[PDB]
Parts: structure tokens; sequence; C-alpha cells
């Protein structure tokens, strides 16, 4: 049985990814930063289905002198639990506005660029160095119609498109595929967003995102590398 | 009942693999073909041996002309006549040959290249929608932005198909119809291409230094028509082994 | 010694502005038109009063048909016949109207795909066969967030991006550059109520206004200039940031 | 009163070409430089000899650090200190080297590649906007960012982030009348270290003329974007690549 690392797996999209990979037959490393209770609750549910198939791993993914070691630790944890590491899902993300005109700004850089781009880079290095192997990066379908005042966030998501493509090229000789899934929209403010989605009749779910990840790690995607699949209900096609 | 799909240019290569994989999934299929009647009929025989009454053939030229609308309406009508429903449309048929800018008539080249690649998909899409997990899949080209030299009209047609995929995804979403694309890089090489040229192409692909099988292309089509893609519309999935990422 | 340019759909609006600015820059111009004969002639008369023997008109339907190749060959030949050379081609003419998925549809195809794509393709072939040479295609900045029910128009504009790129690649060895200018919202329809024009104007980040024809023309003048000698295959958005705005 | 521009990494090569052409157009210029002090001063002397009191130098490391925000505020402040205004910012300075995924610390590489290429442009854009007519920012991008060189992941990440900044800042700064655009070279001046044969390998790939862009040709696109002939253009990235990005493998 193969093994997968999912970053930010305690909640929301990462949790759904971890569940679906587990349902597919993977052993999973559930990475978390602050959500230890939720991480361990998930691992408890998964291990009750199949014993010793889920572990947790704590790491802050903010950029800092120690982030490379932290990322090597996450990958190492998968090898120590399971003896292998077939899949890496870069799901963890920080998200908040950083206006250009008026935490320090450099802490924002560390958290937005670090979590969203540099940690994926370092995880990707550690994953490859230790080697159907495939990395999936959680991108953003709205990368080229960005939210107002989200410059740093958007820079980091752009940088992650760059990583996806550069790592796809560079790791292809090692048989490692590298792809992305780009959610769009995944309560008055929540309804405003839902009514703009062309496929709005359906509610967006974490499960839907997870379905795309499962496709890309599967044997049905064996020739796919460097691809980013939008899972956005058509929202990125909608003009202002 | 079992859902039903139309696959254009289904007698051979990628279209044939799509038809087979849809039929293995549970769909009843219309095997559209233009010249390859023996292959189309042999495929329908094979599929019907596995399940009776689950495949039919439909012949049509998809070159643009004043009767193309009627031809495309007839292909969708053929699926309703055989199966009583039409759930999936795969726009696979394509003309492909060079049209140099500097030295068949050029109008015939337009009709064939733009017709098969773009206008026939558009008209099929209109007829599919009008006749109503509904979904259209367009076979695009991952190398559309790094085109082969002297293939202007082909490239124009494949860009127009990207436009149709996006415009139809937007317009048809209220009707429950998803519209997506699959973009091969190099898959099955042309029957006419020489051995040495085939190898040159295969050596460029980062992922394995080989072309995609037809079945690998079909696998992406399968995903996009499946319930695991219910929130995906307007997306074009490259299935190219990294080839579009490789600089000159 | 003065260079010459063909501008399609040049009687009015953006094409007229382009023609004027090329003339101001020193080009002799072919003013192509379809229905707008009085406006095309008034422009040519205006430009020839500024400098004699610097403007002609050429009428043609750019709808696709059996005869479109010969029409496009004629348009290019008209520049050589008047001016002895053809340095610049600007593919500006365009049909634009909705074609809902749910005039015959084949006439719509001929018009929308012809004007926006096939005529540019044929003009490009005739331009190159007859040879700072450069083609500029008028594209659409909103081609990836299209208007609802405009599929044929959007198909046509996407095909023109493909032509721009394919032609840039193939014509580079002949020294011919091929680029695009992609407006967002520029001159609004004639009949459109101010209330409706203002809904579009308020979307534009940059000044909450549409581009003037002149501002589109300025990008065309840049691309044909010596300041753009290394630029080919590029499409310059002239959209005030409109394509960057989410739903 | 003549307008004023800041050009990062302006002592040599493309940055020098941009500073020169902005000066020739009538701008007063801040020539930012990190290590090329003798080249920066030689350039400022040449410009000042053409028109007195129209060029100054400004030294800064654009590596990311906790002081980078102050450094970037000081670069902008230097233009107001010399000239009393700052109309144009050209983000040109760039670190460029390979960072292979499979085997300077990697943190230092991050700080240098992502700092120069992305974070410093972001901090400079914040400081330019805060200190505020034809105001505009031009970011030096990379036409090949989608067909990247092997083993240049961090560089490519930084250039992709710069695309994002160009678009996000165009959107946010448009209400203030500040336009934000890019110029994306393909191959222009080849690296100083590169041998002739390897330079020719790159040259032979370019459709338009089988040669690299001159520095002047890159600067031409920057001058257009900062001109009144680009007054409606914001969020646009102009490729200046001779067709290179269109060439398949
Ligand atoms: N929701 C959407 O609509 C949407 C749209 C576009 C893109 N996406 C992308 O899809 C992925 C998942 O989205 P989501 O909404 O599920 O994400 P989310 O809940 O915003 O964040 C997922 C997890 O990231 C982890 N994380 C945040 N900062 C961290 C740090 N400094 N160190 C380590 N881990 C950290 C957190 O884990 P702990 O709770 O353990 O601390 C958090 O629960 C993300 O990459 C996101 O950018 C989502
Ligand atoms: N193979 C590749 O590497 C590759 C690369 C990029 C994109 N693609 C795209 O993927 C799809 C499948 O590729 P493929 O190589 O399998 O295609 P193909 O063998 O070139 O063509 C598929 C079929 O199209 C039909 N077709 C051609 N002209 C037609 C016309 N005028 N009217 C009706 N049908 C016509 C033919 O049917 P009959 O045989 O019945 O006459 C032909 O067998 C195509 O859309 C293609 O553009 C393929
Ligand atoms: N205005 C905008 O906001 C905007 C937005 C995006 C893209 N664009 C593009 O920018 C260009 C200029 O826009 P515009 O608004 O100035 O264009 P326009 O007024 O819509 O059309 C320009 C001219 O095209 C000619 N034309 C139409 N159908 C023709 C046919 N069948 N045969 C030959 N010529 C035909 C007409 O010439 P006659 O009058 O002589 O018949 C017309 O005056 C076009 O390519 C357009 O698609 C404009
Ligand atoms: N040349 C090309 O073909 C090409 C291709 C694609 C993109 N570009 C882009 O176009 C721009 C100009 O290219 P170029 O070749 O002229 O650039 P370059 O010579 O590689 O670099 C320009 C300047 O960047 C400065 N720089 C480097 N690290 C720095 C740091 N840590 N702090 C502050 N400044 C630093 C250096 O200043 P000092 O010398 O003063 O230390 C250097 O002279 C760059 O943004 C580049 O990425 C160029
Ligand atoms: O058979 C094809 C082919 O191999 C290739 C192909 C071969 C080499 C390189 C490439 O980018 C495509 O393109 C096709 C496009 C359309 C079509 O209908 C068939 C082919
Ligand atoms: O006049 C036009 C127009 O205002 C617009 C337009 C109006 C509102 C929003 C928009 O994105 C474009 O588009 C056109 C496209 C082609 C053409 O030939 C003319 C127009
Ligand atoms: O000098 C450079 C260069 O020639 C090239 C270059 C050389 C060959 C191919 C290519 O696509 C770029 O890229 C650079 C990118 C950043 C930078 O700061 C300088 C260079």
């Amino acid at each position: 049985a193969p093994a997968a690392v999912v970053t930010g797996a305690a909640k929301r999209i990462g949790r759904a990814i971890a569940v679906k990979l587990h349902q597919t037959g993977y052993r999973v490393v559930i990475h978390y930063h602050n959500s230890a209770e939720a991480a361990v609750s998930l691992a408890d549910e998964l291990n009750k289905e199949r014993s010793n198939t889920a572990v947790v791993c704590q790491a802050d993914l903010t950029n800092s002198n120690v982030l490379p070691a932290s990322c090597e630790e996450i990958i190492n944890s998968c090898f120590r639990a399971f003896g292998r590491c077939d899949v890496l899902v870069n799901n963890a993300s920080a998200f908040y506005p950083t206006p250009l005109v008026q935490k320090t700004v450099e802490t924002q850089v560390a958290e937005l660029i670090g979590t969203n781009a540099i940690a994926p880079f370092l995880l990707t290095m550690s994953f490859a160095q230790r080697q159907n192997l495939s990395i999936v990066n959680l991108c953003d379908a709205m990368v080229d119609q960005p939210c107002m005042a989200f410059s740093l966030y958007n820079m980091g998501k752009h940088a992650l498109v760059g990583l996806t493509q550069s790592a796809a090229l560079e790791l292809a000789p090692y048989g490692i595929r590298v792809n992305g899934v780009a959610p769009g929209v995944s309560e008055e403010e929540k309804d405003k967003w839902r009514r703009k989605v062309p496929l709005g009749r359906r509610e967006a779910s974490a499960e839907q995102i997870a379905d795309a990840v499962i496709f890309l790690v599967s044997g049905s995607a064996q020739y796919i590398t460097g691809s980013i699949i939008k899972v956005d209900g058509g929202l990125s096609l909608v003009h202002a």
C-alpha cells in the first residue's frame, strides 16, 4: 500500500483529501500546525477503519531558518511510519489581505510566501531526494483575476504555478509527476460569491477538490504532468 | 437505462479508444466516422458482441458547408434514434495538415480545418443542447501556443475550439451541461510520418520520452464525463507528458 | 520613399483612428470599408487634403466565401497599385453580434469567423506573398472571460490569436513581425443607452472609462514602429485593467 | 519640472539601457546598484555631464531580510531627496542562478532569488505608492517563464510571483492613477560568464533574426509603457522575445 503526505490536513480541503486518499488505499501523514486535536481525531477515524494507516506530523510552515529541516522532517515521518512516500499534497495555505497602501510586512511575507510557495518547494526537494510517484499542489483558479488587496497571497499562488511547472520538468526523469488543482470558490458575503458561479446549482464541496486530487495521483493520470486542473464551477470564465 | 455518448471520428486511434472506454464504463455509443466505414462497423460489432444494442455507427463529413448544420443535427438525432437519450458528446474528429502562408483550394482547406476542428463542434454543441450528468469534451491541442511551422489554419481551428469550450461552458451551465477539453501533446503519431521523425518527437517528451497512448488520452475524457468532475466546467486538461513546458 | 499601410474596416471608430495616426506618422494608407462608403471617402478626402496622393479606398465584404481569397488579394494589390509597396497590414474589421447556442447559422459563421479570422489569414497570406514590415491584428482582451451568447465571435477572436502566433513564427524569416492589440472596452456601440455604457465604464479600474479609439491606435503605432523591432507574436492588452477584474 | 525615475540594478546591461533611455526622454534618474559601484558612478557622471543634476546613485542589497522594507523605502526616499518627486519605478534588478531540486544555504537562495525578483519589487511598489500626472511602474519579467530552464525553480517562482505582483498592483493602484506593467525579455544580453558557443546555441533559436535582443530594444518597450502613448495600459506584460516563446521543443 502506497503512502501520502497531506499538508494542512486537519480541516477543510486537506481533511477531505486525506480521507479520500485513505479510502483509495493510501496510508497517510496528517500534517498540522495548530490543529493537533483535529489532526489526531482524523487519524483516530482513519485508523479505526484500518489499523496503523494514519499518523500525524506537527510543523510550522512559515518561512524561517528552520523551515528546510521542518520540511525534511515531514517527509521523513512518512518514510519512518510507512517505509515509502508515493504522494505529496501541498495543501496548507495562509490567506489574508496585504494592502499596498495604508504583523509586520516581513512576517506576512514569511507566512504567505512561505506557506504557499517556499514550503512546497522545500517539501518537493525533500520528497524527490528521498526517492506511481506524484506531487499535487493546491493552486487558485482566480490567480489571474485576483482579489483586491491580496498581493502577497496572489504572488505566492503564482510562485506555486511556477514550482508546479519547473518541478514537473525537472522531476520527470525520476518518474515523479507534478500537477495542480485550482479551486475557485470552495453568509451574505458567502451567498454573493455562490450566485456568480455558472455551475452554482451544485454547492462547492471539499470532496469535489479531493476528487481531482485522486484523479491526478491515479494510474488514469500517468501521462499527466505540469497540468493544473481548475475545479471552480466555471467561475474564472465569468467577466466583471 | 444506460447513458449514451456520441464520439466523433471514432473508428480509429484516439476516438476509437474513447469509444471503447466509454462503452466499458457503461455507455451506449454512436461511432461517428467519415471515410473509415470498415473500421467503424468492426468496432460497433465488437462492442455489440459484448452487449447487444449498445453501439451504432453514423457517417458524416464534418467539413464546413451550408449543410453542415443538418449533418450535425443528424449525428445527435442518430443517438436519440438508437438510444432515446444523448448524455455525452466527444468532439474528437479532426483534419490536420499544413497550410503554408507563402508559396485543394485554400477555401477547401478552411472548410476542412476550421470545419472539423471548430465549426462542427460548435454545431454539434448547439444540437446537443437543443435536444435535451450531461457533458461535452473537446479534443484540443496542448501545443496550441507553440505551434508547428506552417500549420496556421489547423492552429486557428484548435484555438477556436478553446474559445468554444469556454463560451459553451458559460452558456450551458444553467442547463446542467459541463463543457471541458482534453489537450494531447504528442499521442499516436501520424500514420504517414516516418520512423526517424516519430523518434525525434518521442525524445522531446520529458515524462518517459514517449508519446501518449490513445488509452491515456481516453482516461482523461473518462474523468471529465464522470461524477468525479461534477464541479468542473470550462477546464482544459493537458495530457502531454510535460511537452508544452519544454523550451526550444 | 513613404511607407504604406492597409487598414481594414477603416471608415469609422477604431479603424479610422488607426488610419489617421498612421497617416500622421508618415504612412500612405488604404482605407478598406464594406458598407461605409461615404465615411471612407470623407476620410480619404481629408487625408489627401493634408497631403496629396496619400490615401485611397478599397471596398470589400470580408465575409467568408468562395471569392474571399481573391478579395483579400485585391485589397493588398490596391496598396501596391497606389503606392508601390505595402509595409503594414492592420486587421481591424470585425463583425460582432450574439449567436446563442440554444440570418442562417452558416451565414453567421461566414460573417463572424470570416471577418475576425479567415480574412486576416488570407490578407496575411497575400501580404507575405507580395514581399520594417509588420502586421497588427485587433484582438479582444476579454477573450477568456467572454460575453454570454457570443460563442462564434469569441471563437473568431481566439482563432485570430492563433493566427497572430502562427504567422509570427512562420513569417519571422522574412522579417515580417506579427502582433496584436487587444482592447477591453473601447468605443461603445452607437445605440447603447448611457445607463448601459456607464455599467461597463464603472468596471474599468483605470479611470472608470472606456478607451478612446486614439488610445487603441497608439498601441498599433508602437507595434509598427522601430521601437518594436524585436517584438513579434505579442498581444498588447489596452484595457485599463478590465481583464484583471473578477466576477 | 522634469519627472524622475528609479531604476533598480541600473549600473550595467539592461538596467543601464533603461536609465539612459529614460534620461534621453527627459527623466532625472536614480541609478540603484548593489555591488557595481564604479559602473554606477561612471553612468551617473556621463548623464550629469549631459544635463547637470539629473542623475544620482543609490546603493542597496535587495535580498530579502527583516530590513528589506526599510531599504526599499530608502530607495524611493532617495528619489524624492534628489528630485522632489518620483514618477516612475522600474523593477529591473535580479538574481539568477540554478537551484536544483535533487543534489549558499537554501534559505539564502530563497532570500536572494525571491527577494530580488519579487519581494523587493513588492516593497518598492508599496513605498512608491505610499509616497505619492503620469505615474507608472514597470516590472522586468521573463517571456520564458512557462517554458523554464531546467534547475531554475526558485528563479522561475520569483518571476511568476512578479507576474502576480504586476497584475495585483495594477488592480489596486489604478484608483490612484498608477499604472503597473511588465516587459518580458526572451533572450537579451547573454550572461557575462557564458562562452561564445553557448551564446550561439541560444541565438540560433530565436525566430526573428536568430539573435538576442539588444539592451536598447528592451528599454524601448519600457519607454513606451511609461509614455503617454500607454496611458490606458495597465496590467499588461509585453513580450520582447523575437518569437522565442512560440518555438516548440
Ligand atoms: N477554500 C477555497 O475556496 C479555496 C480557494 C482557492 C484556493 N484554495 C486553496 O486550497 C487549499 C486548501 O484550502 P482550505 O480553504 O481548506 O485551506 P485553509 O483552511 O485556509 O488552510 C488549510 C490549512 O493550512 C494550514 N496552515 C496555515 N498556515 C500555516 C503555517 N504557517 N504553517 C503550517 N500550516 C499552516 C492550517 O493548518 P492548522 O489548522 O493545522 O494550523 C490550515 O487549516 C489551499 O492551498 C488554498 O490556498 C482554497
Ligand atoms: N494524435 C496526436 O498526437 C494529437 C495531438 C494533438 C491533438 N490531437 C487531437 O486529438 C484528437 C484525436 O487525434 P487522432 O490523432 O486520433 O486524430 P486523427 O486520427 O488525425 O483523426 C481522427 C478522425 O477524424 C476524422 N476526420 C477527419 N477529417 C474529417 C472530416 N472532414 N469529416 C469527418 N471526420 C473527419 C477521421 O475519420 P475517418 O477515419 O472516419 O475518415 C479520422 O480518423 C483530434 O482532435 C486531434 O486534433 C491529437
Ligand atoms: N470597440 C470595442 O470596445 C472593442 C472591444 C474589443 C475588441 N475590439 C476590436 O477592435 C476592432 C475595432 O473595433 P470597433 O469597435 O472600431 O469595430 P466595429 O465598429 O465594430 O467594426 C469595424 C468595421 O468592421 C467592418 N466590418 C464589419 N463587418 C464586415 C464585413 N462583413 N466585411 C468587411 N468589413 C466588415 C465595418 O465596416 P463598414 O462600416 O465599412 O461596413 C465596421 O465599420 C475590432 O476588431 C473589434 O473586434 C473592439
Ligand atoms: N538578459 C536576459 O536575457 C534576460 C532574460 C530574461 C529576463 N531578464 C530580466 O531582465 C532584467 C535585466 O536583465 P539583465 O541581464 O540586465 O540583468 P542582470 O545583469 O542579471 O542583473 C541586473 C542587476 O541586478 C542587480 N542585483 C543582483 N542581485 C542583487 C541584489 N541581491 N540586490 C540588489 N541588486 C541586485 C545587480 O546589480 P550590481 O551589478 O550593482 O550588483 C545586477 O547588475 C532582469 O530582471 C532579468 O531577470 C533578462
Ligand atoms: O496524429 C497527430 C500527431 O501525432 C500530432 C503531433 C505530432 C507531433 C507533434 C505534435 O505537437 C503533434 O498532431 C496531431 C494533431 C491533430 C491530429 O488530428 C492528429 C495529430
Ligand atoms: O463596440 C464594441 C464594444 O463596445 C465592445 C464591448 C462592449 C462592452 C464590453 C466589452 O468587453 C466589449 O466589444 C466589441 C467587440 C467587437 C467589435 O467589433 C465592437 C465592439
Ligand atoms: O543574462 C541573462 C540571460 O541571458 C538569460 C537567458 C539566457 C538564455 C535563455 C534565456 O531564456 C534567458 O536569462 C536571464 C535571466 C535573468 C537575469 O537576471 C539575467 C539573465
